[PDB]
Protein backbone atom coordinates (compact mmCIF):
# COMPACT_ATOMS: atom_id res chain seq x y z
CA UNK A 1 0.00 0.00 0.00
CA UNK A 2 1.04 3.60 -0.62
CA UNK A 3 2.43 5.32 2.48
CA UNK A 4 -0.15 8.07 2.05
CA UNK A 5 -3.08 5.64 2.11
CA UNK A 6 -1.62 3.60 4.98
CA UNK A 7 -1.01 6.57 7.26
CA UNK A 8 -4.36 8.14 6.28
CA UNK A 9 -6.31 5.02 7.23
CA UNK A 10 -4.32 4.53 10.46
CA UNK A 11 -5.26 8.05 11.55
CA UNK A 12 -8.85 7.56 10.36
CA UNK A 13 -9.18 4.50 12.59
CA UNK A 14 -7.65 6.23 15.62
CA UNK A 15 -10.12 9.11 15.29
CA UNK A 16 -13.11 6.82 14.72
CA UNK A 17 -12.25 4.67 17.76
CA UNK A 18 -12.07 7.65 20.13
CA UNK A 19 -15.61 8.74 19.24
CA UNK A 20 -16.87 5.14 19.06
CA UNK A 21 -15.75 4.52 22.64
CA UNK A 22 -17.28 7.79 23.98
CA UNK A 23 -20.33 8.69 21.87
CA UNK A 24 -21.92 12.11 21.88
CA UNK A 25 -25.47 12.27 23.25
CA UNK A 26 -28.27 14.78 23.75
CA UNK A 27 -26.83 17.68 21.77
CA UNK A 28 -30.07 19.52 20.82
CA UNK A 29 -33.82 19.41 21.46
CA UNK A 30 -36.92 19.46 19.26
CA UNK A 31 -38.18 22.96 20.05
CA UNK A 32 -34.85 24.41 18.84
CA UNK A 33 -36.13 23.80 15.27
CA UNK A 34 -39.03 24.81 13.03
CA UNK A 35 -40.52 22.02 10.89
CA UNK A 36 -40.69 22.86 7.16
CA UNK A 37 -41.57 19.81 5.03
CA UNK A 38 -41.42 16.01 4.91
CA UNK A 39 -38.55 14.91 2.63
CA UNK A 40 -39.15 11.16 2.75
CA UNK A 41 -40.63 8.30 4.67
CA UNK A 42 -40.06 4.63 5.26
CA UNK A 43 -40.53 1.88 7.79
CA UNK A 44 -37.87 3.76 9.82
CA UNK A 45 -40.10 6.78 10.33
CA UNK A 46 -39.69 10.06 8.45
CA UNK A 47 -37.13 12.65 7.43
CA UNK A 48 -38.14 16.31 7.72
CA UNK A 49 -36.49 19.50 6.52
CA UNK A 50 -36.09 21.72 9.60
CA UNK A 51 -34.64 25.17 10.29
CA UNK A 52 -32.69 25.97 13.46
CA UNK A 53 -34.50 28.86 15.11
CA UNK A 54 -31.37 30.76 16.23
CA UNK A 55 -28.84 30.17 13.44
CA UNK A 56 -31.27 29.82 10.55
CA UNK A 57 -29.39 26.77 9.24
CA UNK A 58 -31.35 24.01 7.47
CA UNK A 59 -31.02 20.33 8.41
CA UNK A 60 -32.56 16.99 7.51
CA UNK A 61 -34.00 15.54 10.74
CA UNK A 62 -34.58 11.78 10.79
CA UNK A 63 -37.33 10.96 13.32
CA UNK A 64 -37.84 7.38 14.54
CA UNK A 65 -40.79 6.28 16.69
CA UNK A 66 -39.33 4.21 19.56
CA UNK A 67 -42.39 1.96 19.85
CA UNK A 68 -42.31 1.20 16.12
CA UNK A 69 -38.54 0.55 16.17
CA UNK A 70 -39.19 -2.04 18.89
CA UNK A 71 -42.05 -3.71 17.01
CA UNK A 72 -40.02 -3.93 13.79
CA UNK A 73 -37.10 -5.47 15.74
CA UNK A 74 -34.73 -2.64 14.77
CA UNK A 75 -33.42 -1.64 18.24
CA UNK A 76 -29.84 -2.85 17.68
CA UNK A 77 -29.77 -1.55 14.11
CA UNK A 78 -30.91 1.91 15.25
CA UNK A 79 -28.31 2.03 18.03
CA UNK A 80 -25.63 0.94 15.47
CA UNK A 81 -26.75 3.69 13.10
CA UNK A 82 -26.40 6.57 15.53
CA UNK A 83 -23.19 5.34 17.19
CA UNK A 84 -21.49 4.90 13.79
CA UNK A 85 -22.75 8.20 12.33
CA UNK A 86 -21.50 10.22 15.28
CA UNK A 87 -18.03 8.62 14.96
CA UNK A 88 -17.25 8.72 11.19
CA UNK A 89 -15.74 11.55 9.13
CA UNK A 90 -15.21 11.30 5.36
CA UNK A 91 -15.93 13.67 2.42
CA UNK A 92 -18.68 11.47 0.89
CA UNK A 93 -20.67 10.60 4.07
CA UNK A 94 -23.65 12.58 5.38
CA UNK A 95 -22.65 14.61 8.47
CA UNK A 96 -24.58 14.09 11.71
CA UNK A 97 -24.79 17.46 13.47
CA UNK A 98 -27.05 16.73 16.50
CA UNK A 99 -28.85 13.80 18.09
CA UNK A 100 -31.36 13.58 20.94
CA UNK A 101 -34.42 11.69 22.13
CA UNK A 102 -37.66 12.44 23.95
CA UNK A 103 -40.56 10.50 25.45
CA UNK A 104 -41.63 9.12 22.04
CA UNK A 105 -38.94 9.51 19.37
CA UNK A 106 -35.25 9.35 18.48
CA UNK A 107 -33.81 12.18 16.35
CA UNK A 108 -30.74 12.37 14.10
CA UNK A 109 -30.17 15.86 12.68
CA UNK A 110 -27.97 15.84 9.55
CA UNK A 111 -26.65 18.43 7.15
CA UNK A 112 -29.27 18.86 4.40
CA UNK A 113 -28.25 17.90 0.83
CA UNK A 114 -30.59 19.85 -1.50
CA UNK A 115 -29.64 18.21 -4.82
CA UNK A 116 -31.79 15.16 -4.05
CA UNK A 117 -31.30 11.44 -4.59
CA UNK A 118 -29.18 9.96 -7.34
CA UNK A 119 -32.22 7.76 -8.07
CA UNK A 120 -34.28 10.75 -9.30
CA UNK A 121 -31.53 12.05 -11.59
CA UNK A 122 -30.81 8.57 -12.98
CA UNK A 123 -34.48 7.94 -13.77
CA UNK A 124 -34.85 11.43 -15.29
CA UNK A 125 -31.78 11.14 -17.60
CA UNK A 126 -32.30 7.41 -18.30
CA UNK A 127 -28.76 6.16 -17.86
CA UNK A 128 -25.40 7.78 -17.08
CA UNK A 129 -22.51 7.69 -19.53
CA UNK A 130 -19.54 5.59 -18.40
CA UNK A 131 -17.51 8.67 -17.32
CA UNK A 132 -20.47 9.93 -15.29
CA UNK A 133 -21.05 6.52 -13.64
CA UNK A 134 -17.28 6.22 -13.01
CA UNK A 135 -17.13 9.57 -11.16
CA UNK A 136 -19.79 8.38 -8.69
CA UNK A 137 -18.34 4.84 -8.50
CA UNK A 138 -14.89 6.20 -7.55
CA UNK A 139 -16.45 8.03 -4.59
CA UNK A 140 -18.15 4.82 -3.43
CA UNK A 141 -14.86 2.87 -3.77
CA UNK A 142 -13.06 5.41 -1.56
CA UNK A 143 -15.94 5.49 0.94
CA UNK A 144 -15.99 1.67 1.27
CA UNK A 145 -12.18 1.62 1.64
CA UNK A 146 -12.63 4.05 4.56
CA UNK A 147 -15.60 2.22 6.16
CA UNK A 148 -14.14 -1.27 5.78
CA UNK A 149 -10.83 -0.17 7.33
CA UNK A 150 -12.86 0.76 10.45
CA UNK A 151 -14.40 -2.75 10.45
CA UNK A 152 -17.75 -1.28 9.30
CA UNK A 153 -20.05 -2.98 6.79
CA UNK A 154 -22.55 -0.64 5.11
CA UNK A 155 -25.19 -3.05 3.71
CA UNK A 156 -27.58 -0.52 2.15
CA UNK A 157 -26.04 0.67 -1.14
CA UNK A 158 -28.64 1.78 -3.74
CA UNK A 159 -29.36 4.94 -5.78
CA UNK A 160 -32.00 6.24 -3.35
CA UNK A 161 -29.35 6.34 -0.59
CA UNK A 162 -26.85 8.49 -2.50
CA UNK A 163 -27.54 12.23 -2.39
CA UNK A 164 -26.01 14.77 -4.80
CA UNK A 165 -24.54 17.90 -3.23
CA UNK A 166 -24.12 21.46 -4.48
CA UNK A 167 -20.79 20.55 -6.13
CA UNK A 168 -22.21 17.43 -7.82
CA UNK A 169 -20.45 15.03 -5.41
CA UNK A 170 -22.07 12.10 -3.55
CA UNK A 171 -23.13 11.96 0.09
CA UNK A 172 -23.94 8.44 1.32
CA UNK A 173 -26.94 8.42 3.66
CA UNK A 174 -28.91 5.81 5.64
CA UNK A 175 -26.70 3.93 8.09
CA UNK A 176 -29.74 1.97 9.35
CA UNK A 177 -28.07 -1.38 8.52
CA UNK A 178 -24.42 -0.37 9.08
CA UNK A 179 -22.58 -2.49 11.65
CA UNK A 180 -19.15 -2.83 13.22
CA UNK A 181 -18.12 -6.42 12.40
CA UNK A 182 -14.79 -8.15 12.80
CA UNK A 183 -15.43 -11.33 10.87
CA UNK A 184 -18.86 -12.43 9.70
CA UNK A 185 -22.43 -11.35 10.42
CA UNK A 186 -25.79 -13.02 9.74
CA UNK A 187 -28.75 -10.59 9.56
CA UNK A 188 -30.98 -10.65 6.49
CA UNK A 189 -31.29 -6.99 5.54
CA UNK A 190 -31.09 -4.77 2.48
CA UNK A 191 -33.04 -4.22 -0.69
CA UNK A 192 -33.65 -7.33 -2.85
CA UNK A 193 -32.03 -6.09 -6.06
CA UNK A 194 -28.74 -5.30 -4.24
CA UNK A 195 -28.34 -8.42 -2.04
CA UNK A 196 -25.27 -10.63 -2.52
CA UNK A 197 -25.90 -14.37 -2.98
CA UNK A 198 -24.42 -15.23 0.41
CA UNK A 199 -27.06 -13.04 2.09
CA UNK A 200 -29.89 -14.71 0.16
CA UNK A 201 -28.50 -18.15 1.09
CA UNK A 202 -28.46 -17.32 4.83
CA UNK A 203 -24.69 -17.67 5.22
CA UNK A 204 -22.37 -15.85 7.57
CA UNK A 205 -21.18 -13.02 5.34
CA UNK A 206 -18.61 -10.22 5.42
CA UNK A 207 -17.62 -6.91 3.79
CA UNK A 208 -17.56 -8.63 0.36
CA UNK A 209 -21.35 -7.99 0.19
CA UNK A 210 -20.65 -4.23 -0.16
CA UNK A 211 -18.39 -4.90 -3.20
CA UNK A 212 -21.16 -7.04 -4.78
CA UNK A 213 -23.59 -4.15 -4.20
CA UNK A 214 -21.10 -1.80 -5.90
CA UNK A 215 -21.27 -4.06 -8.98
CA UNK A 216 -25.08 -3.80 -8.98
CA UNK A 217 -24.89 0.00 -8.59
CA UNK A 218 -22.39 0.46 -11.44
CA UNK A 219 -24.49 -1.76 -13.72
CA UNK A 220 -27.67 0.18 -12.84
CA UNK A 221 -26.00 3.58 -13.37
CA UNK A 222 -24.61 2.57 -16.78
CA UNK A 223 -27.65 0.59 -18.06
CA UNK A 224 -30.53 2.48 -16.40
CA UNK A 225 -31.89 -0.67 -14.70
CA UNK A 226 -30.41 -3.24 -12.29
CA UNK A 227 -28.90 -6.53 -13.50
CA UNK A 228 -31.33 -8.77 -11.52
CA UNK A 229 -34.85 -7.50 -12.07
CA UNK A 230 -38.17 -9.25 -11.61
CA UNK A 231 -41.70 -8.65 -10.36
CA UNK A 232 -41.34 -10.46 -7.01
CA UNK A 233 -38.37 -10.83 -4.63
CA UNK A 234 -38.33 -14.64 -4.92
CA UNK A 235 -37.67 -14.35 -8.67
CA UNK A 236 -34.96 -11.71 -8.11
CA UNK A 237 -33.24 -14.05 -5.65
CA UNK A 238 -33.21 -16.90 -8.19
CA UNK A 239 -31.47 -14.66 -10.73
CA UNK A 240 -28.92 -13.40 -8.18
CA UNK A 241 -27.78 -16.89 -7.15
CA UNK A 242 -27.48 -18.19 -10.73
CA UNK A 243 -24.06 -16.84 -11.75
CA UNK A 244 -25.33 -15.35 -15.03
CA UNK A 245 -25.84 -11.72 -16.11
CA UNK A 246 -26.51 -10.07 -19.49
CA UNK A 247 -24.70 -6.87 -20.43
CA UNK A 248 -26.02 -4.26 -22.89
CA UNK A 249 -23.93 -4.11 -26.06
CA UNK A 250 -23.15 -0.44 -25.38
CA UNK A 251 -21.09 -1.40 -22.29
CA UNK A 252 -17.35 -1.16 -22.88
CA UNK A 253 -15.28 -4.34 -22.61
CA UNK A 254 -13.48 -2.84 -19.59
CA UNK A 255 -16.81 -2.21 -17.83
CA UNK A 256 -18.01 -5.78 -18.50
CA UNK A 257 -14.74 -7.17 -17.11
CA UNK A 258 -14.98 -5.10 -13.91
CA UNK A 259 -18.62 -6.15 -13.42
CA UNK A 260 -17.90 -9.88 -13.90
CA UNK A 261 -15.36 -9.56 -11.05
CA UNK A 262 -17.65 -7.57 -8.70
CA UNK A 263 -20.77 -9.66 -9.54
CA UNK A 264 -18.83 -12.81 -8.77
CA UNK A 265 -21.12 -15.28 -6.96
CA UNK A 266 -18.17 -17.01 -5.23
CA UNK A 267 -17.22 -14.51 -2.51
CA UNK A 268 -13.65 -15.92 -2.29
CA UNK A 269 -13.06 -14.79 -5.92
CA UNK A 270 -14.81 -11.39 -5.78
CA UNK A 271 -12.90 -8.15 -6.35
CA UNK A 272 -12.50 -6.22 -3.14
CA UNK A 273 -12.13 -9.51 -1.24
CA UNK A 274 -8.81 -10.79 -2.66
CA UNK A 275 -5.26 -10.40 -1.36
CA UNK A 276 -4.87 -6.94 -2.97
CA UNK A 277 -8.15 -5.74 -1.44
CA UNK A 278 -9.48 -2.49 -2.85
CA UNK A 279 -6.43 -2.09 -5.09
CA UNK A 280 -7.73 -4.72 -7.54
CA UNK A 281 -10.61 -2.28 -8.12
CA UNK A 282 -8.60 0.97 -8.13
CA UNK A 283 -6.06 -0.46 -10.61
CA UNK A 284 -8.65 -2.00 -12.94
CA UNK A 285 -8.58 -0.74 -16.53
CA UNK A 286 -12.09 0.75 -16.24
CA UNK A 287 -10.65 3.17 -13.66
CA UNK A 288 -7.47 3.99 -15.62
CA UNK A 289 -8.54 7.64 -16.13
CA UNK A 290 -9.55 8.14 -12.46
CA UNK A 291 -7.43 10.56 -10.40
CA UNK A 292 -8.10 8.98 -6.98
CA UNK A 293 -6.35 11.78 -5.06
CA UNK A 294 -8.20 14.55 -6.92
CA UNK A 295 -11.57 12.84 -6.33
CA UNK A 296 -10.87 12.61 -2.59
CA UNK A 297 -9.82 16.31 -2.57
CA UNK A 298 -12.99 17.27 -4.53
CA UNK A 299 -10.86 18.87 -7.26
CA UNK A 300 -12.49 17.08 -10.22
CA UNK A 301 -15.24 18.97 -12.04
CA UNK A 302 -18.46 16.99 -11.57
CA UNK A 303 -20.40 15.77 -14.63
CA UNK A 304 -23.62 17.30 -13.34
CA UNK A 305 -24.60 20.05 -10.88
CA UNK A 306 -28.19 19.67 -9.61
CA UNK A 307 -30.47 22.65 -10.08
CA UNK A 308 -31.76 24.24 -6.87
CA UNK A 309 -32.33 27.77 -5.62
CA UNK A 310 -30.69 27.71 -2.19
CA UNK A 311 -30.15 25.66 0.98
CA UNK A 312 -33.88 25.67 1.78
CA UNK A 313 -35.05 24.50 -1.65
CA UNK A 314 -36.96 21.20 -1.55
CA UNK A 315 -37.74 20.96 -5.30
CA UNK A 316 -35.45 17.93 -5.82
CA UNK A 317 -37.41 15.89 -3.24
CA UNK A 318 -40.96 14.73 -3.76
CA UNK A 319 -44.23 15.37 -1.91
CA UNK A 320 -45.43 13.29 1.02
CA UNK A 321 -48.48 13.52 3.25
CA UNK A 322 -47.72 15.91 6.12
CA UNK A 323 -48.31 14.31 9.57
CA UNK A 324 -47.90 15.42 13.21
CA UNK A 325 -44.72 14.90 15.28
CA UNK A 326 -46.35 13.81 18.53
CA UNK A 327 -44.46 13.53 21.80
CA UNK A 328 -46.19 11.51 24.53
CA UNK A 329 -46.56 12.88 28.05
CA UNK A 330 -45.22 9.48 29.20
CA UNK A 331 -41.81 7.98 28.45
CA UNK A 332 -41.84 5.02 26.05
CA UNK A 333 -39.12 2.36 25.79
CA UNK A 334 -36.62 4.28 27.91
CA UNK A 335 -34.63 1.19 28.93
CA UNK A 336 -34.18 -0.08 25.36
CA UNK A 337 -32.77 3.26 24.13
CA UNK A 338 -30.69 4.21 27.20
CA UNK A 339 -27.45 4.50 25.20
CA UNK A 340 -28.90 6.67 22.42
C1 LIG B 1 -29.12 14.48 4.47
C2 LIG B 1 -30.38 14.74 3.68
O1 LIG B 1 -30.51 15.74 2.95
N1 LIG B 1 -31.40 13.81 3.78
C3 LIG B 1 -31.31 12.64 4.67
C4 LIG B 1 -31.91 11.35 4.08
N2 LIG B 1 -33.23 11.64 3.50
C5 LIG B 1 -34.00 10.43 3.12
C6 LIG B 1 -35.52 10.66 2.98
O2 LIG B 1 -36.21 9.68 3.78
C7 LIG B 1 -36.42 8.55 2.94
C8 LIG B 1 -35.83 8.93 1.60
O3 LIG B 1 -35.89 10.39 1.64
C9 LIG B 1 -34.35 8.51 1.49
N3 LIG B 1 -34.00 7.95 0.15
C10 LIG B 1 -33.48 9.75 1.81
O4 LIG B 1 -32.10 9.36 1.87
C11 LIG B 1 -33.17 12.68 2.44
C12 LIG B 1 -32.65 14.01 3.03
C1 LIG C 1 -58.20 9.79 3.88
C2 LIG C 1 -56.80 10.15 3.45
O1 LIG C 1 -56.13 9.41 2.73
N1 LIG C 1 -56.33 11.36 3.95
C3 LIG C 1 -57.09 12.24 4.85
C4 LIG C 1 -56.78 13.76 4.73
N2 LIG C 1 -55.37 14.02 4.36
C5 LIG C 1 -54.97 15.45 4.29
C6 LIG C 1 -55.69 16.35 5.32
O2 LIG C 1 -55.16 17.67 5.16
C7 LIG C 1 -54.26 17.87 6.25
C8 LIG C 1 -54.06 16.49 6.83
O3 LIG C 1 -55.34 15.87 6.62
C9 LIG C 1 -53.04 15.64 6.04
N3 LIG C 1 -53.00 14.29 6.66
C10 LIG C 1 -53.43 15.53 4.54
O4 LIG C 1 -52.85 16.63 3.82
C11 LIG C 1 -54.98 13.25 3.16
C12 LIG C 1 -54.98 11.78 3.58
Amino acid sequence: EQESVKEFLAKAKEEFLKKWESPSQNTAQLDHFDRIKTLGTGSFGRVMLVKHKETGNHYAMKILDKQKVVKLKQIEHTLNEKRILQAVNFPFLVKLEFSFKDNSNLYMVMEYVPGGEMFSHLRRIGRFSEPHARFYAAQIVLTFEYLHSLDLIYRDLKPENLLIDQQGYIQVTDFGFAKRVKGRTWTLCGTPEYLAPEIILSKGYNKAVDWWALGVLIYEMAAGYPPFFADQPIQIYEKIVSGKVRFPSHFSSDLKDLLRNLLQVDLTKRFGNLKNGVNDIKNHKWFATTDWIAIYQRKVEAPFIPKFKGPGDTSNFDDYEEEEIRVSINEKCGKEFTEF
